[PDB]
C-alpha cells in the first residue's frame, strides 16, 4: 500500500520518466540491462539474447502499463484488478513458467533506468515511492499469475 506522500511523489515523478516517449527509453535501458545481468532470463521470455528487437519493444509495453497503473493509484482495487488482469495473461507468454522471484530483480533494473533518465529528480524519496509502487504493481500481477 502507498501513502499519500508516496502516491504524490510517484505521480510527480511519472510525468519526467515518461518523457515525451511514455517511458519508451527507460524500458529499452531497464530490459537491455536486465538480460545482460542475467543471461539465463532470456529464454523466459523467448529472446535470443539483449540484443533481441524485442526488448525494446517489450520495454515500452511495459512502461506503458505502468504509466496506466500510475494514473489508477488513487483507487488500489482498480489497480490490482487490472494488473491481475495482466499477470492472467502471463501464464502463457515466454516459456510459459514465469516464477514470482524474477520480478524483485527487474525492479532493480527499472529503478535504474528511471534514475539514469531522470537524474537527481529520483531521490531518496522518490526511490522508495517506486520501490512500494514496484512492490504492489507487481505484486498484483503475480497474483494474477498465480490464481
Ligand atoms: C521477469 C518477469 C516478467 C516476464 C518473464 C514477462 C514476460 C513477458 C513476455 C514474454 C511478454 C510477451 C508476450 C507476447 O509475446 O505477446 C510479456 C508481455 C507483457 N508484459 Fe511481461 N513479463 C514480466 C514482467 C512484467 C511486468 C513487471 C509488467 C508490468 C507492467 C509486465 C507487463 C507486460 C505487458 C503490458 C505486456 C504486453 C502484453 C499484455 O498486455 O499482456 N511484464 N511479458
Ligand atoms: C514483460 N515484458
Amino acid at each position: 500500500g502507498l501513502s499519500a506522500a508516496q502516491r504524490q511523489v510517484v505521480a510527480s515523478t511519472w510525468k519526467d520518466i515518461a518523457g515525451s516517449d511514455n517511458g519508451a527509453g527507460v524500458g529499452k535501458e531497464c530490459f537491455t540491462k536486465f538480460l545482460s545481468a542475467h543471461h539465463d532470463m532470456a529464454a523466459v521470455f523467448g529472446f535470443s539474447g539483449a540484443s533481441d528487437p524485442g526488448v525494446a519493444d517489450l520495454g515500452a509495453k511495459v512502461l506503458a502499463q505502468i504509466g496506466v497503473a500510475v494514473s489508477h493509484l488513487g483507487d488500489e482495487g482498480k489497480m490490482v484488478a487490472e494488473m491481475k488482469a495482466v499477470g492472467v495473461r502471463h501464464k502463457g507468454y515466454g516459456n510459459k513458467h514465469i516464477k514470482a522471484e524474477y520480478f524483485e530483480p527487474l525492479g532493480a533494473s527499472l529503478l535504474s533506468a528511471m534514475e539514469h533518465r531522470i537524474g537527481g529528480k529520483m531521490n531518496a524519496a522518490a526511490k522508495d515511492a517506486w520501490a512500494a509502487a514496484y512492490a504492489d504493481i507487481s505484486g498484483a500481477l503475480i497474483s494474477g499469475l498465480q490464481s
